């Protein structure tokens, strides 16, 4: 169908960006300058050592689901 053809060519699209080799460090840096809004040195530090050990845990399971651009269409009612 049109909207599952569309539909899954997105989610191949998001998972190419995400697959890049720059996206993951540009959302850390920018993950990371959000921590600096915490009081420092410690609560600062606290915060970049959990975005730095789950950002790529995170990045990890949405990647995996980009994978399966027909079941993410599928739970959207686009693909059948
Ligand atoms: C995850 C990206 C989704 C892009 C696919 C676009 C959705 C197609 C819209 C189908 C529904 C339109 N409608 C209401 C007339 O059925
Ligand atoms: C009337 C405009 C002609 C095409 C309109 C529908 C295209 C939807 C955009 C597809 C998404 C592009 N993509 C997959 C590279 O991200
Ligand atoms: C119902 C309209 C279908 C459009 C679905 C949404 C497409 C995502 C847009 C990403 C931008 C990609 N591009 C090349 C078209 O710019
Ligand atoms: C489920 C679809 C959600 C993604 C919506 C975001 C679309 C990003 C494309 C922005 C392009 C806009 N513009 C004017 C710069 O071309
Ligand atoms: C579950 C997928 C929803 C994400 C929708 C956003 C589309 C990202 C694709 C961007 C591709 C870059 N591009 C073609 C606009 O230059
Ligand atoms: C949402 C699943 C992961 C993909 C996120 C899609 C949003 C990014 C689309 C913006 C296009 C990026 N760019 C190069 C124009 O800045
Ligand atoms: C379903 C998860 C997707 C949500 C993220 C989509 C956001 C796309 C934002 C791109 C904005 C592009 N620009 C240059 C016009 O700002
Ligand atoms: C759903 C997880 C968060 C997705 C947000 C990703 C947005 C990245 C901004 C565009 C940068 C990607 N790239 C390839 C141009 O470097
Ligand atoms: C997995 C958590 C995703 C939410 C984080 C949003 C990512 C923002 C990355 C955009 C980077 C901004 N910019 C233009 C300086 O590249
Ligand atoms: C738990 C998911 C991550 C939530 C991310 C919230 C970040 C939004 C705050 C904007 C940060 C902007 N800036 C320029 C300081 O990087
Ligand atoms: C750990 C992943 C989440 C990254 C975002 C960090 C949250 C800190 C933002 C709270 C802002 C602090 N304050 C006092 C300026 O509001
Ligand atoms: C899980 C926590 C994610 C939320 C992070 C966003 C915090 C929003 C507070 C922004 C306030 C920053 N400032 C400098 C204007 O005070
Ligand atoms: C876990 C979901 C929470 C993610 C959304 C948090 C974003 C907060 C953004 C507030 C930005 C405030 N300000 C004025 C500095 O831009
Ligand atoms: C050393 C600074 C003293 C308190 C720092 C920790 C407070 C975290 C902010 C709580 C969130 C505020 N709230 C719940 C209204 O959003
Ligand atoms: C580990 C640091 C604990 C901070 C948790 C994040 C708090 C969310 C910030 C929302 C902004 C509320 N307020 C009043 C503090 O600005
Ligand atoms: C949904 C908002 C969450 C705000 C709560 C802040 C998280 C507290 C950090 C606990 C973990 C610190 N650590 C790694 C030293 O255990
Ligand atoms: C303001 C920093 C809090 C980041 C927001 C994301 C939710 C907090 C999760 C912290 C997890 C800590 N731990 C080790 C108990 O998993
Ligand atoms: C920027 C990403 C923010 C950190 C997200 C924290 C996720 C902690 C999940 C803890 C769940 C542990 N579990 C699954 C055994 O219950
Ligand atoms: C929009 C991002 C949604 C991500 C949802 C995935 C759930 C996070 C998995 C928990 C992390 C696993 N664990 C137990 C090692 O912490
Ligand atoms: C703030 C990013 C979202 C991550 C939070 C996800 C909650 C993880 C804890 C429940 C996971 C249970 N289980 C068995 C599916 O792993
Ligand atoms: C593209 C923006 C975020 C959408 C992708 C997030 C994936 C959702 C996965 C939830 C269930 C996956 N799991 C843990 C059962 O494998
Ligand atoms: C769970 C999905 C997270 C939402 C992703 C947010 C993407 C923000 C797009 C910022 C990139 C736009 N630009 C051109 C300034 O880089
Ligand atoms: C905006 C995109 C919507 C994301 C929808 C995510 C669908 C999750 C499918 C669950 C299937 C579980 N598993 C492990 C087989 O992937
Ligand atoms: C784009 C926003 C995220 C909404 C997508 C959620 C997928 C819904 C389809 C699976 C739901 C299954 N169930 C039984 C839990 O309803
Ligand atoms: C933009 C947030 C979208 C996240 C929605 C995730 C939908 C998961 C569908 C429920 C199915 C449960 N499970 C474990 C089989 O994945
Ligand atoms: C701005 C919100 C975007 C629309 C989100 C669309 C969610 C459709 C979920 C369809 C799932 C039907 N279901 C659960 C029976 O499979
Ligand atoms: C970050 C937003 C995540 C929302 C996840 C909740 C799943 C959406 C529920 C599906 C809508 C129900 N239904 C069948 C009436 O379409
Ligand atoms: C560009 C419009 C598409 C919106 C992005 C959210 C996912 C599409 C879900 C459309 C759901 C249509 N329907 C009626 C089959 O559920």
């Amino acid at each position: 169908s049109l909207p599952c053809d569309i539909c899954k060519d997105v989610v191949t699209a998001a998972g190419d960006m995400l697959k890049d080799n720059a996206t993951e460090e540009e959302i850390l840096v920018y993950l990371e300058k959000t921590c600096d809004w915490l009081p420092k040195p410690n609560m600062s530090a606290s915060c970049k050592e959990i975005v730095d050990s789950y950002l790529p845990v995170i990045l990890d399971i949405i990647k995996g689901e980009m994978s399966r651009p027909g079941e993410v269409c599928s739970a959207l009612n686009l693909c059948e």
